[PDB]
């Protein structure tokens, strides 16, 4: 089957709610791509805001090519880069948690993405390891960690005048329960700590194998981000990190205290991680848990 | 890391009891292969043995291919040809479950390879869906099902005298539960009606998208098989079956009728698949659940 008139479909590497996702080659150059394809129907986010976004961050490091978009029959097509899998699939892969060393570096590769997101005016919205990929198998960045799904941005600030969005609540909750701040609990605005805050749920997720939030009890859709919510409250900080680095409770202190406009401080949050790999005395090399025996 | 003097390890791609398995390229054509990595350790089966096993099963249709075996530190390694994922990867990305043809055509191609590896005299013993994989995603095979992991096979039969071995009692239950046989619950030695019969639960499997002795109780590790064991005798096939085509019940009625060291009547077994395409309008072509929309 053939779409977008030079585009070859393979078989399917992904499937979610959002539509399922197919590998591909590009007819032209050969060049390896994923086609995604989303079924036309009113309740569904459009795909042609995910492709403005993913041209509005083209260049940026960690970022997929975007090729084609277009309409097929009653679906929508996105082509972009073929990647590797992600976060979430090689914890499967590493008896189900990550090292403090590979935690400390793909903080810093996950921590630069969403930098980038936030100077492009954007919030990302949904922070998950289902959506940091690495490159493939055997090419250049094989160990670069790329942010994917456009699909709940936001623009946080006007891009032109730096004029940041205010404060409202009434929100209804969107992303994945596990991760989310717990402003974003009770409702409240995203902003650029929100994704920062989701970041350190993610990393201590990868540290400790799983959160002191994870399947709650028996109850409908709406009381389980209710509950989550108040066990986030409830866990304090220092037990939460307990064990591994300072720079962990740290780094999720900080996240917390953010005031909703505030510009974070990337370079101190990056040097937090540096100071973990000091303390390991290891240097930021590619022998990630998954490339290891 | 270069294990077998010429082979560069990659990333994980597999892990299990029985080790790791990691991606890797051969240094001198460039070919990719898979490396299997064994832990030595008393009571691990040895790697060897399955290496012997690929050895003899070499130029059979849908055997991979083997390239060497040696022991590098405290680990053992195994290289194969790569491999795409397997049936029940796939099966997590149509749903949970395959349509009759899917199951039909497959079923066709995993026939074959039991009957190829009887034919060596051989029983396979750990029929598991886990263990089919496909193609590489850009290859002439892409949509051929492999078998992979000999690490249980036996000689069922004397290999130059076709000498049947005897039926004996008292063993102990090795493979996965969910699949296999009656017999291998009542602790009889297992023989090609046994590699028959779990595939036929693995088709069911396919078909239903899960079978009726899955998750049962709150119990020991013994007690699981043995209840399983007590539900696959308590459900009748014609249940078992009930909504899919007659041939599903005819195959899963012959393969539990043969006796312990009949020869199986594979050409009967093959039309019963044949006749599912027939109904169906259609042929046996490379249109997968897994390659559609
Ligand atoms: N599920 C493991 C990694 N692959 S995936 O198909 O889910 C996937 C989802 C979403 C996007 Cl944008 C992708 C881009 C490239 N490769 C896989 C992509
Ligand atoms: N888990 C999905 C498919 N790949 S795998 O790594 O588990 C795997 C396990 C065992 C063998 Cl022999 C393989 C051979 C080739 N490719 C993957 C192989």
């Amino acid at each position: 089957n053939v779409v977008g008139v030079h585009y070859k479909v393979g078989r399917r590497i992904g499937e979610g709610s959002f539509g399922v996702i197919f590998e591909g080659t590009n007819l032209l150059n050969n060049q390896q791509v994923a086609i995604k394809f989303e079924p036309r129907r009113s309740d569904a986010p459009q795909l042609r805001d995910e492709y403005r976004t993913y041209k509005l961050l083209a260049g940026c490091t960690g970022i997929p090519n975007v090729y084609y978009f277009g309409q097929e029959g009653l679906h929508n097509v996105l082509v972009i880069d073929l990647l590797g899998p992600s976060l979430e699939d090689l914890l499967d892969l590493c008896g189900r948690k990550f090292s403090v060393k590979t935690v400390a570096m793909a903080a810093k590769q996950m921590l630069a993405r969403v930098q980038s997101i936030h100077e492009k005016s954007l919030v990302y919205r949904d922070i998950k390891p289902d959506n940091f990929l690495i490159g493939r198998p055997n090419s250049k960045n094989a160990n670069m960690i790329y942010v994917v799904d456009f699909g709940m941005v936001k623009f946080y600030r006007d891009p032109v005048t730096k004029q940041h969005i205010p404060y409202r609540e009434k929100k209804n909750l969107s992303g994945t329960a596990r991760y989310m701040s717990i402003n974003t609990h009770l409702g409240r605005e995203q902003s650029r700590r929100d994704d920062l805050e989701a970041l350190g749920h993610v990393f201590m997720y990868f540290l400790r194998g799983s959160l002191p939030w994870q399947g709650l009890k028996a109850a409908t859709n709406k009381q389980k981000y209710e509950r989550i919510g108040e066990k986030k409250q409830s866990t304090p900080l220092r037990e939460l990190c307990a064990g591994f680095p300072e720079e962990f409770y740290k780094y999720m202190h900080y996240a917390r205290n953010l005031a909703f406009d505030a510009t974070p401080d990337y370079d101190y949050l990056q040097g937090l991680f540096s100071k973990v790999l000091e303390r390991l005395n290891t240097t930021e090399d590619e022998n990630f848990d998954w490339n290891l025996l």
